[PDB]
């Protein structure tokens, strides 16, 4: 029942339309593939933080919340391996209150891993519910 | 060169993807329309802060930030009345870094109104630029 903070990059936020085309993890992945590739995805250092009511995402810097998700609005989170890769990345799916679509979120795991959070963030999801 | 803050009724958020049909103002409008009819639109009402470094959205209550745009990140911002209505709506296109793509937020402008609002953002965009 604690408070936690990793160190990771974000690397993508995209929503989820009615009419993009992305309805599985692997379409999420191919998207950031993509993406990449039109040089629309550049890693960003984020301190992200979990604790028992919320994930915060946080400028290593500043130190200010950039983001902040009561764990109501998370959907899912996993640890992914997107074929061509061979860290796994942290995949977070949320849908603010205030928001029509629910969203996709990548981050590298960097030294302590995107399994690691996973546990932590999905531990914190159960004792929520 | 100043704070400013209103109260505001927050309409809806939503992405402005690639495939979704929303590219004109009236598009963005029809949209909340059609939102609305599927009972997904819920008036949730906001402290909207202009500032000369950014417009920030706060809940009225707690009175803590729930949004953040620093002004590069705001595109346009309109006081609009959509066929139908008869008091203007405040539209904010704004894209977040940290996102893929740009967003749209309809909120009502109340008392003092969108248009007010909308000059209030509009000088502080300018003198930003
Ligand atoms: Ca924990
Ligand atoms: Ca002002």
């Amino acid at each position: 029942a604690d408070v936690s903070q990793y160190h990771v990059n974000h690397l993508v936020t995209f929503c989820l339309g009615e009419e993009d085309g992305v309805h599985t993890v692997e379409d999420a992945s191919r998207k950031l593939a993509v993406m990449d590739s039109q040089g629309r995805v550049w890693a960003q250092e984020m301190l992200l933080r979990v604790s028992p009511s919320q994930v915060t995402l946080l400028d290593p810097v500043s130190k200010e919340e950039l983001e902040s998700y009561p764990l109501d609005a998370i959907v899912r989170c996993d640890a992914v391996m997107p074929r061509g890769r061979s860290r796994s990345l942290l995949l977070l799916v949320c849908q603010e209150p205030e928001r029509a679509q629910p969203d996709v979120h990548f981050f590298q795991g960097l030294l302590l891993g995107a399994e690691l959070i996973r546990e932590d963030i999905q531990g914190a999801l159960q004792n929520y519910r």
